[PDB]
């Protein structure tokens, strides 16, 4: 279930830390960190040298050309899922699911998302339904939101929760609350030892 | 003031277009096509090339530690100046405005703006006028729109109006309607001739 988001601006430092807790995760994320660091193909080598799939966490949130532009060059660089803004609009989030798998921000982890997104997550969870992507972004640091979700979430669509440990969000409260997948950064890349700590998280998961 | 929005993912391709029509425009916009197909450091390299002022386009939309670590390298590669969203709230903005010159969403210009953004115009601008960027954007396609801001928003602020030409918006009442800059991209990057394309927008927009 665990997702780690390398948010380390150096590609080798990313591939090394990657491949120490390979074991231990389902799928890494790359954002604009990484990219802008050591260029896009940094998601081709993650994936050659990992075995696992790439999730481009862009944010993406332009109008339906730009995302377009933007979405075909990263799905071709490698990426097997891109992650989308909901609230630029339902076109813009189309020009990007036309190019490949999407996942949609529903609700963000941090205190500015209840400003302006937190109040709508109701219409957002409706237009992901209706549009159907692979998953949604949902709160790790509210696991009681990602419960909200969820219950009005359709069953296919899966639930990806950032916002564990660095962020206070706690990985067990994440998974029995409904996400399918626990989104891991700061705890994992920064850690003295990211294997070790990459199995803590595991270990916790899994309730042992 | 035109800023030309060289949204082409090769970097000698975007120089020589800017370099073609630097006379009629007063700064370059980068997004993440360009970024992305030639490297963060095409900014540098258009500053050298040019001696204009360069916008990164970067629709900032992440918690606030990541966009830091995105400001971070953007900046530090030349940037004048960084766009971010506001609808992530405030925290994200500041993340980035403690590190450069900021321009703030306030109305996109695509039809999908209609649905989230738009309805929330005027809460958005009261964060603006509480920040105080360098400017913010005002839809290109909707003039109207621009006059209701620029009337609500705090006089220092500038506004860049994007949405002229391929997006159907007419640059003059763009700027009769209150926009210091016009942004435009395919009309010039798309015609046959670019710089008698810019120079054609260019007169256009004489005489407001
Ligand atoms: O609502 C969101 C959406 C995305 N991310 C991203 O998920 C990762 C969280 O990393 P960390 O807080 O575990 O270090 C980062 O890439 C961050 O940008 C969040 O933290 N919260
Ligand atoms: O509300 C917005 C915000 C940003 N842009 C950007 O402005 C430029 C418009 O280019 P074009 O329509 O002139 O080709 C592109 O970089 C696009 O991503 C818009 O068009 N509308």
């Amino acid at each position: 279930m665990i997702v780690l988001a390398l948010d380390v601006y150096e590609g080798e430092r990313a591939i090394k830390i990657a491949k120490s807790v390979k074991d231990y995760i389902s799928m890494i994320k790359v954002n604009w960190p990484l990219i802008l660091g050591s260029g896009v193909d940094i998601i081709r080598r993650l994936k050659e040298e990992t075995g696992v799939e790439i999730i481009a966490d862009l944010k993406l949130a332009d109008i339906p050309n730009t995302n377009r532009l933007i979405a075909r060059k990263v799905f071709g660089a490698g990426a097997d899922y891109v992650i989308v803004h909901t609230f630029v609009g339902r076109d813009s989030v189309m020009a990007v699911k036309e190019l490949g798998e999407i996942i949609m921000v529903v609700e963000m982890s941090h205190p500015g998302a209840l400003e302006f997104i937190n109040p709508l997550t109701d219409r957002f969870i409706e237009v992901a339904n209706e549009i159907e992507p692979f998953g949604v972004i949902a709160p790790g640091t509210r696991p009681e939101r990602i419960g909200y979700i969820r219950d009005r979430l359709k069953e296919g669509i899966k639930i990806l929760a950032p916002g564990i440990g660095a962020q206070g969000g706690k990985a067990k409260d994440a998974v029995k609350a409904g996400a399918d997948y626990i989104i891991v950064g700061r705890a994992i890349y920064n850690a003295p030892n990211p294997r070790e700590a990459a199995k803590a998280i595991y270990d916790e998961i899994r309730g042992v």
